Order: C-alpha cells, then structure tokens, then sequence
C-alpha cells in the first residue's frame, strides 16, 4: 500500500533514497512531505493524515504529543546532527571559529546571515540559542536572512544570495553548492536530536515495518552516508 511520512526538511535526501530503497526490497510506496518540523507537527495537530513524524528537534514532537497527536509509546530519538556555519562553495571565505569574541559583523561583509527562521524552525531555534549564549545576537538579529526551513536557508547560501548561513553539518554533505566554513561548539545550544514517532491511530503493521527499518542498517547506512549521527 502506501505510507505518508512527514519529515523536518534537513532529511529531504536522506529519507529519498530511503523511500527508493525501501519500495525496491518490500514493494511499499513511502511518500515524504518535507518542511520546518514546527509546520509539519502544526499540521499534524490540525488532523494532516501523516503516518510518522521525524522532527529536527524534541521541541516540536513534544508539541505533537502534547496534542495527543502521536502514538506516544513509538516515540525515539532516532538521529543527532552538528550545526555549522557554511559559505558558497566558490566563495574565499576562511575557515574560522566560533567563540563570544567571533567577529561576525566582519565575516558578513554588509551581506546577510542565512538562517531556519529563529521564531520557529529548530534549525533557526538552534542558532538563536547559541548566538544568544555566545553574546552575538544583539549584533546579529539585525542581520538575518530568515527561511522557511533549514533548507531554504541553504539555497540562500548556495544562490550566494547571501554569504554565511546556519545550517546542520548534513544539509553541507546533502549540497554541492556549499563548504563547512566553522562549527558551533556543542555546549553553546541544545544537542540536536531528530526524534521519529508514528502518528495517532496510524499504527497498523504497514507504518510499524517502515518505522522499524528506519530504526534498521539500509536506514542507518543511508543517514551516515548523508551526515547525520546514529543515537
């Protein structure tokens, strides 16, 4: 038959290719809906007939389950990610370091900060909670290039329509257009965990075997292979 997994956007690749080998070897046709986590948990509130979730962040699976969304019992952390900052591949941007004495305003050069937009994306959510913690986003506020989700914060960047942006390591492994530049420390923002759960009343044997070879080696080998890190 067929399954409809809604899924944060920086698993656009991964969960393609997923999807592709997963028909290949049991014959079911899993169609993806990719956007910002906090979109996607909305719509699923509102009664969007998803089978799974796999959110960028806990913040928005909690929201699900808070709703009575989701089959609670299903609920994982499935995958963890690092956040970078990246530049256009061409560009002779160096690389530098992140620390409360960074110089964006520098690196910007007038140019915008290309961001998951901070009022809601988790990738935007990340990146508002370290420059916050680093003491930088007084300064940078101002100069944001917010997207509709992570991914559209790295078309910015691969556009070269604007010149840094925030992104997670694996949406650099998934984007030709784009190099790492620096990365944030891991004690500046929460960790970033990517929780899956089956949707409320769609657990039938169909959803659980492909949420099941989610949690699987073809999966795991998949998610590597595009940058993320398997919990």
């Amino acid at each position: 038959g067929k399954i409809t997994v809604f899924a944060a956007a920086s698993l656009t690749n991964a969960m393609q290719d997923i999807a592709t080998q997963f028909k290949k070897e049991k014959g079911v046709d899993v169609v993806s809906s990719f956007a910002s986590s906090s979109t996607l948990a909305r719509q699923i509130e509102a009664g969007a007939p998803a089978d799974l979730f796999i959110s960028a962040d806990q913040k928005w699976m909690d929201y699900a389950v808070d709703k009575k969304a989701i089959d609670t019992a299903t609920r994982q952390t499935l995958l963890g990610n690092s956040l970078v900052v990246v530049a256009p591949k061409a560009s002779v941007q160096k690389d530098f370091t992140i620390d409360s004495k960074t110089n964006w305003t520098s690196l910007l050069n007038g140019g915008r900060l290309a961001v998951g937009d901070p009022e809601h994306v988790p990738a935007g959510i990340y990146a508002k909670e370290a420059l916050q913690k680093l003491g930088a986003w007084d300064t940078l506020s101002p100069k944001l290039a917010p997207a509709e989700d992570v991914r559209g914060a790295l078309a910015l960047v691969e556009r070269n329509e604007a010149p840094l942006g925030i992104v997670y390591g694996s949406d650099a492994v998934a984007s030709k257009g784009v190099k790492v530049v620096a990365t944030f420390p891991e004690d500046s923002h929460k960790k970033v965990e990517y929780p899956v759960a089956v949707v409320e009343g769609h657990n039938n044997a169909t959803v659980k075997a492909f949420y099941d070879y989610l949690k699987g080696p073809q999966a795991a080998e998949i998610f590597k292979r595009y940058g993320f890190t398997i919990k």
